[PDB]
């Protein structure tokens, strides 16, 4: 597109106060991620299109406080995967990249959406333009969409297949505030409890894996953000979540910018907090709340 794109990106700055304009350009280096214009439309989102204080906070996670080419963005994805602050200090990106030369795939994953970057390496001023089949911050997916599109919650989401506890992540009736631990954190616990962790992904125990799922799943009318949890731990003493059959009480902080997670008498770091969907919110956590208490 780029032709198409730029301006439309523009276009909707204009509708929804130009402050956007002036971040954009009060910034020495920036990177532009513009949906494309089949973007702006299949995406529907007719609803938040309205809410001018919505689309800027949309238009804000879509730009990058920093000059960044595929390049570049390789590598700093080599030895971890490099979170990208922007505009809105409330979204951070990331990046995956795939293949080389004229097969390289490039993604990203921001606000609950995962685009594919379909023209990059726009030159400008004081960075770059890429253009994404999606607008980020607008999510097209159920969690249950998500748990099986999102390579780094892979673990999570097959051990919900043994006992079928994913299906009812598809309702739309219902919201959920889902918190996944990503790979990494199973892996982790399978070194801590290998034999534990090698029944979490056995159909014979799938009884066990759903009673652990079930603690990570909240279930009301509303969906919590992280945010949300802070200032409830906040006003009141800690958090209480209605969950499948009981309920949750954990206690949410601020920590150098991270939130953080206490349960029991663990700590768990927030990973990828607010990962927006359709019927509700995913928290990418560090470990998954287990205790040896439901290892032996
Ligand atoms: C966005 O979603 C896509 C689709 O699931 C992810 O693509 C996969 O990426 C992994 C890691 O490179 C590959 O092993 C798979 O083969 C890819 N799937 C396909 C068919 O494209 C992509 O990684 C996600 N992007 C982010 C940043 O999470």
């Amino acid at each position: 597109a780029e032709n198409g794109a730029l301006r439309k990106f523009y276009e909707v700055i204009m509708d929804n106060g130009g402050a956007v304009l002036d971040d954009i350009n009060s910034l020495t280096e920036v990177t532009i991620l513009a949906p494309s214009n089949e973007a702006w439309n299949s995406s529907n989102i007719n609803n938040v299109l309205r809410d001018r204080n919505k689309m800027r906070q949309i238009l804000n996670m879509h730009i990058i406080k920093d000059r960044l080419n595929v390049d570049k963005i390789r590598q700093k994805n080599a030895n971890l995967i490099a979170q990208v602050p922007t505009v809105n200090n409330n979204t951070f990106l990331y990046f995956n990249v795939r293949g080389e030369g004229s097969d390289t795939v490039i993604t990203v994953e921001g606000g609950g959406v995962n685009a594919t970057v379909i023209q990059a390496d726009v030159a400008q001023t004081n960075g770059y333009v890429h253009i994404i089949d999606h607008v980020l911050g607008v999510p097209y997916t159920t969690v249950l969409g998500k748990l099986e599109s999102d390579p780094m919650m892979s673990d999570t989401y097959k051990m919900g297949k043994f006992s079928h506890f994913n299906d009812q992540l598809n309702n739309t009736q219902r919201r959920f505030t889902y918190f996944v631990p990503r790979d990494k954190g199973w892996q982790k616990t399978e070194l801590d409890y290998p034999s534990a962790h090698k029944k979490l992904f056995m159909a014979d125990f799938s009884y066990h894996s759903k009673s652990i799922l079930e603690r990570h799943l909240a279930i009301s009318d509303k969906e919590y953000t992280m945010k949300d949890l802070v200032k409830f731990s906040q006003e009141s003493g800690s958090v209480i979540l209605p969950t499948f059959r009981d309920s949750l009480s954990i206690r949410v902080e601020e920590e150098a910018g991270r939130y953080v997670i206490i349960w029991n008498y663990k700590k768990i770091n927030v990973y990828r907090p607010d990962v927006e969907c359709t019927n509700g919110i995913i928290h990418v956590i560090d470990y998954p709340l287990l205790e040896e208490k439901d290892v032996v």
